[PDB]
């Protein structure tokens, strides 16, 4: 099964995921968990996360992707977020390390 499969910072991921929620995660949590997590990884990480976890079983409709669609159009909780990423806490904090975190910088403002 798992053979170096995805990237380093992506088997944290799903490993700290799967660590948290060993049962799968409600939407309640989803919506705010993945407010959380879309913040430092990407389209094609968080897709990864599913790729990955497909591979195990796809049989569960506690699909990743979906959540985002919910939150681009409206936020879940504040406090749904807290309670989350907290609860996530224990298992690890990933988020801080990105094996691949150039953010962008094209600030262009203008004195005079």
């Amino acid at each position: 099964g798992p053979g170096s499969m995805v990237n380093a910072f992506l088997a944290k991921i799903a490993a700290w995921l799967n660590a948290g929620y060993p049962e799968g995660v409600p939407g309640p949590d989803r919506v705010p968990l993945l407010a959380l997590l879309t913040r430092r990884l990407t389209n094609d990480e968080i897709k990864a996360i599913a790729e990955d976890l497909e591979k195990r079983a796809h049989f569960d409709h506690i699909d990743i992707g979906v959540l985002i669609t919910q939150m681009t159009d409206e936020m879940p909780r504040e406090e749904d977020i807290e309670r989350v990423r907290r609860h996530l806490a224990l298992q690890g904090w990933p988020l801080d390390d990105p094996r691949d975190g150039e953010e962008p910088d094209g600030e262009s403002g203008g004195p005079r």
